[PDB]
């Protein structure tokens, strides 16, 4: 293959396509691809008209970018239609774009406060946090997922190109997960995090609409405002890993901080695969699965704890080198739940003081409400929020 050194890699994955219409936005129960980008913005709109145009315009960009197609530049004296990163024919590359609104959007600016989702709130500092003020909150989060980082970056460029007057980017975190070798005829396997552990084994069934309806998605008739039906609460946490320290920790200690076997992801009390679960009823004292191990604290597997299940959808992030010359990398923790208080906050409240904290440090993120989907291309994300607020 007389391939030139700068030839672009070729991949059949570029034409994969996820629909952006539905009862829900894509990117929540959609299978997580190899590349991710979570960006936070402040809305610069000064009124309900400009906020409507922002919602209409984001929708328009989502429809094109996630489905792809030709991009014609109108005239040489004008800026080009887009950045051109994906060529004159934009490829979707399995891109999903998920829109979520922060607590701060429901201030006095737009007259939405009286229909704010009832668990929506500003993220507050947990005891092991070292929050960078510049990495927290935002009027609007946008989660981009695609097969390769250039597709999310291209989507980011396009949105900022078309809304530089209504959006200011505040902070962003890109991330990835390591793909595994194909192997048809084997159970699918959970991606690893940068601590080298399988990450997602005990997620609830993302392919089970009944399970998602009671764990992830807001339901119509409930204590929530009716417009918010089909949305979800989104918790984002930028979590440093002190990796050099971790890599100097004995394997057996890594396994009892996490409470799973490292190479397999199996329970520490038996079972071969990562789909097995420990039996805490058998082990009340934590002699197989430590009481203070990460999983056992995150989910003690009591009947009461089934109210605190969450859907994790993380990426791994690599940001550079610190001043003591250590790798600036960690977890881009993203999680969805029908109830933010019973979910992420309760779980993190259980996790405070866990031994893992010796190796991790949340530095940023915030809480957002992922908006309901649209089934009608005449419709647009955020519309029901504007109408509900309009009584
Ligand atoms: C960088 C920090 C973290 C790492 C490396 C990490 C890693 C892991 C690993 C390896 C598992 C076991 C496999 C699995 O069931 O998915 C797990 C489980 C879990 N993690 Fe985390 N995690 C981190 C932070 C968090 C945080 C902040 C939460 C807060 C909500 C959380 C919630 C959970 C839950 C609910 C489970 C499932 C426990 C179970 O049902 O057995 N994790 N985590």
């Amino acid at each position: 293959a007389g391939t030139q050194v700068a030839d672009a890699p070729q991949s059949d994955n570029t034409q994969q396509r996820h629909d952006y219409l539905g009862a829900h936005q894509a990117g929540v129960v959609t299978p997580r691809p190899a590349a991710g980008l979570l960006a936070s913005f402040d809305v610069l709109a000064e009124d309900r008209k400009e906020l409507e145009r922002l919602f209409r315009t984001l929708t328009e960009r989502i429809a094109f970018l996630t489905q792809g197609g030709p991009q014609v530049d109108p005239d040489p004296r004008l800026p080009p239609t887009g950045s051109g990163i994906l060529g004159p024919v934009v490829t979707p590359d399995a891109l999903t774009i998920t829109l979520s609104v922060g607590d701060s959007l429901f201030d006095d600016r737009f007259g939405l406060a009286s229909v704010k989702p009832r668990h929506l709130q500003r993220m507050t500092a947990f005891p092991n946090d070292a929050l960078d003020a510049a990495l927290c909150h935002g009027d609007l989060s946008i989660q981009f997922c695609a097969n390769t980082p250039d597709t999310n970056i291209h989507a980011l460029r396009d949105i900022l190109k078309n809304l530089p007057d209504l959006l200011v980017l505040l902070w962003k975190q890109e991330g990835t997960v390591p793909p595994v070798a194909h192997k048809p005829g084997t159970p699918s396997e959970s991606a690893r995090n940068f601590l080298g552990f399988r990450d997602g084994s005990a997620n609830p069934d993302s392919a089970d609409a009944r399970e998602m309806n009671r764990i992830v998605w807001l339901q119509a008739d409930s204590a929530e405002p009716a417009w918010a039906a089909g949305g979800s609460y989104q918790a984002v946490r930028i979590i440093r890993n002190f990796v050099e320290r971790w890599d100097r920790t004995p394997l057996g200690e890594q396994e009892r901080i996490m409470g799973r076997a490292k190479p397999t992801g199996a329970p520490l009390d038996g079972g071969r695969t990562e789909h097995d679960v420990p039996d805490y009823a058998v082990d009340p004292k934590g002699t197989r699965t430590p009481l203070d191990s990460h999983i056992r604290l995150a989910n003690p597997r009591t009947s009461a704890s089934q109210a605190n299940l969450i859907l994790r959808r993380p990426f791994n992030y690599s940001n550079g080198v610190t001043k003591s010359g250590q790798l600036e990398m960690g977890l881009l923790f993203i999680a969805y739940q029908a109830d933010l208080d019973a979910g992420f906050i309760t779980v993190q409240k259980r996790l405070d003081g866990e031994p893992l904290e010796e190796y991790i440090k949340p530095i940023g993120g915030g809480y957002f409400f992922t908006l309901p989907g649209i089934t009608r291309a005449d419709d647009y994300f955020g519309r029901s929020l504007l109408d509900a607020s309009a009584r």
